[PDB]
């Protein structure tokens, strides 16, 4: 149940490397962006995600709160897995 | 996260909690396999990952190699991620 | 030239004398037959083309259809061109009976 | 489909479009050409094909000849597919400055 | 007798002298060199081997690193037989001017 | 050589020279004609072929298909060939 | 029709993928070759041919020259057309 | 380089194992043998080469002997690469049984 800021780091890097285009999604869904251009998880907590994105409004930075509180790193993916599934369909 | 046989049981029970969609299609696509019924990940490493492929009263030992060898866990996840597309591709053209 | 009948015999020859080794290919990554053996286009649709696998069952004739439509001739060797090639990279990561 | 100047036309636009790196092969394999940047292939015949590499100081026009002559369309292309195998064998194993 | 630097300068020699137009055939091949007055191999290491052209542009020292990488003298001969032989294919095709 | 009129006139002459005889077992297996005195080749199409025949009646200009569509002159022979064939193994069969 | 190296190469085709059964015919009733399991013509001059029955020993590379001259292609093929038939009469014969 | 026994193995073994085709070409061309099935250089001198050819009905030990003596391991290559060129031309002038 680890989530340190050495913890979130990694975990944003991954995503931020591996899963950039779900980020983009969150802030456009859930963070109700609709430029989204460059987005990045700047870090996550137990409660919830920072994200800095690049929309109409500039450079800012919003929060994404998960509705069931994270307790250990796996419990981060599980919820950004099932996110980002669930904010493809929105889209679309 | 380096090779060490710890850091591949964490990694093949995500997979097989979290993805078994995935091991699936490795089995179908990598393996040559027609009756998936359950297909499980055993095994990963640096050379390749070792599959098993059961059935209700059966079961398959194989194993999948990676073109490129994997040196740490990141591009392990990025191996499979990569194989799982190349595999869901192949379902969609037949 | 316009999708025919008649130009798809024209492509399945072609295909059938220098470009055998695809076909092959074709049914073990996109009709997933494990022995590859000799392999054969039999005809080619707009939709899909037919190929004869003589495989580990036996002599089977199977369909492979296309995920987007095909229009005419030249779209026919475009997608057989790239349909190999995505095997050709599936094909690299083989698999064994450990 | 035996060989025409109608044909020819026909050829060299298949392989203008979808086998454009095969005629950049051919003009450093067989043409001996090494400032490669637009290759093309201008016109076919019976008895050879016509490349074009666009260059400082002029376009490169220049002829590469089939050594057994081509009878159809069929015929061009299976010495085409051959000679692009023995360039890729070829230019693995390349030299440099 | 295992790839040395003093073994290349030996097989040098024998390529120089009595296979001294196989020389030529590499830097026009692989080497991609049109005119050739003089080829001449300055030295052969495990994994390539430096040419000195004398023609073309002029003086015009090249190298042909081998896909294939050596063992030993013998693979060197081997290599650079089966190199010239590949070489004398593409002869074959003559490229000319418009 | 794919099949073209004047291909068609230079096939016509090599069978109307070589192979009168197989001219007349086509008129009379495959054009089911009768006295055949002279039998000669005239044109070959891709689908058929036309043959002058001289039978009980006068001089008959008679078309034999091919049921499956030759391509080039290699097809031709070699359908012509096979043609030749079954009708020399009918004449071995039949009676009258 | 003009007897060229190219000419040749096109009648010896039609020769080795159909009427193959004549090419070892040749060789058994006019050349002088028993054991014939694999017949080939690998080339026809205005003279002769070149004959080849590739066997155990080596390809028996053997040469039958025509007694009167060849032409053209036309020439040829009535050469070897009436060459097939003396061997369909010598080599069926009784006892 | 000079003549030795190992130097003598070592280039019948190149031949052996690289130019084998050219062993085959020396015994029908200079030692007059015909439908050899394996031809072997079994032995280099400074006079001449001992070659071992598999005959249909008995193996054969003949001697092929060089104009101008050897003295190194080079002049062996030298002369061994011209007597196959000589062949060669001989190869392409190939004979054959005559009938009518
Ligand atoms: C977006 C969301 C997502 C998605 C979709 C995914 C999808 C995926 N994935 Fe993932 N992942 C993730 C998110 C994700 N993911 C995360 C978050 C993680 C963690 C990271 C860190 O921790 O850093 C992972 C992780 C991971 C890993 C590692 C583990 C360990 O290390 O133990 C792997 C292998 C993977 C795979 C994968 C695959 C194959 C896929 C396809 C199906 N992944
Ligand atoms: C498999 C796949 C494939 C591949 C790999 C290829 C490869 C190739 N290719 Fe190919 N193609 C093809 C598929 C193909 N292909 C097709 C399908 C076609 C069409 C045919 C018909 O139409 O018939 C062609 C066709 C073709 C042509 C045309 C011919 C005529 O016109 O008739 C040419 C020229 C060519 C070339 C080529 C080359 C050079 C190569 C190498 C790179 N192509
Ligand atoms: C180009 C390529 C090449 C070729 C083609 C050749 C070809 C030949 N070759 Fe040689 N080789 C060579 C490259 C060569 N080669 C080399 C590299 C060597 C080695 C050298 C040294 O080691 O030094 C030899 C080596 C050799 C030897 C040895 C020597 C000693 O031991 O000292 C001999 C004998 C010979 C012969 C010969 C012949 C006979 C021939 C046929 C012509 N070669
Ligand atoms: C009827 C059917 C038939 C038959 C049976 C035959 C049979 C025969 N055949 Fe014959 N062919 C023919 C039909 C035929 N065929 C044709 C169609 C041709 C083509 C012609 C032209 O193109 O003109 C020929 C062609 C021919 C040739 C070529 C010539 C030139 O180039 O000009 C030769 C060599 C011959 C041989 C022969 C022989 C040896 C035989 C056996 C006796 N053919």
């Amino acid at each position: 149940d680890p989530l340190t800021p050495a913890i979130s780091d990694r975990i944003c890097k991954h995503m931020n490397e591996d899963h950039a285009s779900a980020i983009a999604l969150y802030a456009q869904v859930f963070g109700q962006q609709t430029d989204v251009t460059m987005a990045q998880m700047q870090a996550i907590d137990p409660t919830g995600m920072d994200l800095v994105v690049e929309s109409e409004g500039g450079s800012k930075t919003i929060r994404i709160e998960f509705e069931q509180p994270l307790k250990d790193s796996e419990d981060a993916a599980q919820v950004l897995i099932a996110m980002a599934k669930q904010a493809a369909s929105v889209g679309k």
